């Protein structure tokens, strides 16, 4: 009998139906933004930007705010005028404003899928900000936070307004699943695992979110325009999430970097002595990240990815700049193979194979910034280089699922690989001193001496800058 309004740019206001139903919908998002968000984040005032507009010249205001109170609102692209399906066996017919009967649960499967993801996010990421390295840090977090949250709300106003009563229904079995839970678990296996310290946050947003990036930028070339238009501006908010993931674990190798140069070692024994995470452990924690995150994108070789894409509802990555016919029917792409023994490759019709094509997109996206931060260790004269170990290493989806490969592309024996992944992915003891390392470090321009500063601060505000206010 008190409802706030909903900001956004697709007339809400005009629809009285869609309003009131998201009204009803609000109260329910703002009970579980409270008991599984940002934890005793209740009084908080936060630095934040929120979106007002999808100008590409400006679209966001920054100031502060208490989260409870973010403004959480609807926004999608500019609608074009006679837009075209530009791949598939739509290709040339008009785009959609509803959804077709025949690809409806399809659709709806899709975008559930992707909605649940962004609640699960912020439910993996809620205790992070007790052992925050810097004021600095604990905004970013909850700025990747409160966006997350504003992706489910893109998604729940795309079921309410295209997807009728199962659509209302989705929108409140999305708050009523928890990341973990034994009896309504999340959908996807890596958004039920734990987020336990900041390096799996910087690496979580650094490659997790990057399938977010590539799933998006295919659900942004959907016939199904409201999808695509939304999916465009939820791109341009994520790439400050990669952004986070990318520069922290940089400020982590800069800061290993100088203590290495400072103390004159090499020597990890020596090095944790010094409170700093060593390049071989973080070297662990980037393949675990990398395989797990891996798996989302599917089965290699897939009938139902045919479907997505022949059926107009899911592109590839920037489809409209590959140059061949956009529907693929005498297309093919070379995938791997296990023969017997060896690691083979394999020429598969193009159709089948899609999965196999977004996940190489996604990795040559995340060796650009792992060659990025191969810049620290060069710049120091140290030899070590980050690697993505090979494909195959600790996949759980897929023609890997059921054999172990070692990160340098060799098949192993079951044997081999209880003996030898302790030197691949993190071991027990190496989680204990990661975690170890994480104590709160809150006064302004102050860092925990396991993270250097970053270069610049937050929409033209200093590094120093009073970025959260608690009201202790
Ligand atoms: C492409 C996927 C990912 C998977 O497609 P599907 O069709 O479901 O699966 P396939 O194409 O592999 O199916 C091939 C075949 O393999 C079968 N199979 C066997 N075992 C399994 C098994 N154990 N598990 C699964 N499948 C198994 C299967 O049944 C099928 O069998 P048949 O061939 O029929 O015999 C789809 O979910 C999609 O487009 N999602 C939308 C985008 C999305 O995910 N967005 C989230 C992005 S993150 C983000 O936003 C974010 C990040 C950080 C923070 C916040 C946010
Ligand atoms: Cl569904
Ligand atoms: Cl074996
Ligand atoms: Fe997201
Ligand atoms: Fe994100």
């Amino acid at each position: 009998n008190y409802s706030e309004r909903i900001p956004n740019n697709v007339n809400l206001n005009e629809n009285k139906t869609l309003q009131r139903a998201l009204e009803q919908w609000q109260p329910s998002f703002l009970n579980w933004w409270d008991d599984m968000g940002p934890e005793n984040s209740s009084n908080y005032d936060v630095y934040l930007r929120t979106a007002v507009s999808v100008d590409p010249k400006g679209w966001a205001d920054f100031g502060y705010v208490k989260m409870h109170d973010y403004r959480w609102g609807i926004f999608l692209a500019p609608q074009e005028g006679e837009k075209k399906i530009t791949f598939g066996e739509h290709k040339g017919q008009d785009v959609w404003q509803e959804v077709p009967g025949e690809y409806r649960s399809t659709l709806r499967r899709i975008i559930v899928t992707q909605g649940d993801t962004e609640p699960a996010s912020v439910e993996q990421q809620r205790h992070l900000g007790l052992t925050a390295p810097s004021l600095y840090d604990l905004r970013n977090l909850f700025q990747v936070n409160v966006e997350e949250g504003r992706h489910l709300w893109a998604m729940v106003y795309l079921l309410h307004a295209h997807f009728g009563r199962d659509g209302r229904e989705e929108g409140e079995a999305l708050l009523e699943r928890r990341s973990g839970d034994e009896d309504n678990p999340r959908i996807l296996t890596a958004f039920n695992e734990k987020t336990p310290d900041w390096l799996s946050f910087f690496m979580f947003t650094f490659i997790t979110d990057r399938d977010g990036k590539f799933q998006l930028a295919s659900l942004a070339e959907s016939a199904f325009d409201p999808l695509a238009r939304t999916c465009k501006f939820m791109l341009t908010e994520e790439a400050h999430h990669l952004f986070v993931g990318e520069s922290g674990i940089a400020r982590v190798i800069q800061r290993t970097c100088e203590v290495m140069k400072e103390l004159g070692t090499d020597d990890p024994a020596k090095l944790r002595a010094a409170g700093v995470i060593d390049l071989p452990t973080l070297q662990k924690y980037l393949n675990f990240h990398y395989s797990v995150t891996s798996d989302l994108y599917g089965a290699e070789i897939s009938s139902n990815a045919a479907t997505y894409y022949t059926n107009g509802l899911k592109g590839r990555f920037e489809e409209e700049k590959i140059g061949d016919d956009h529907k693929l029917q005498n297309s093919e792409y070379e995938v791997m193979d296990v023969a017997g023994d060896k690691i083979l490759t394999r020429h598969v019709p193009a159709l089948s194979a899609l999965n196999e094509r977004l996940r190489d997109d996604w990795i040559t996206d995340v060796q650009a910034g792992v060659d990025r931060w191969n810049r620290i260790p060069a710049k120091f004269g140290f030899d070590f280089r980050f690697t993505l170990p090979h494909k195959g290493f600790h996949r759980k989806i897929g023609m890997f699922a059921d054999v172990h490969v070692s990160p340098d592309g060799r098949l192993i024996s079951e044997a081999e690989w209880t003996h030898q992944h302790k030197n691949w992915l993190p071991t027990e003891s190496d989680r204990l001193y990661v975690h170890s390392l994480m104590g709160r470090c809150l006064e302004p321009g102050k860092f925990a001496n396991w993270i250097a500063a970053p270069a610049r601060g937050i929409n033209n505000q200093p590094v120093n800058f009073e970025y959260v206010r608690f009201n202790w």
